[PDB]
Formats: structure tokens, sequence, C-alpha cells
């Protein structure tokens, strides 16, 4: 979903699972 993410570049990276490492929980 990566809406949780609350940067731009890290959010704006449409790499969610990608994402995830380091906007877990
Ligand atoms: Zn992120």
């Amino acid at each position: 979903r990566v809406i949780a993410c609350f940067l731009k570049v890290c959010a704006a990276a449409a790499n969610v699972a990608a994402h995830m490492t380091h906007c877990a929980k």
C-alpha cells in the first residue's frame, strides 16, 4: 500500500515490498 510511508522519494518508488524494508513496523 505504501500509504503509511511519510516520505517522498521513499513512497514515490512504486515499490512497497521493497520500501517495507526501511518502512516496516
Ligand atoms: Zn517508505
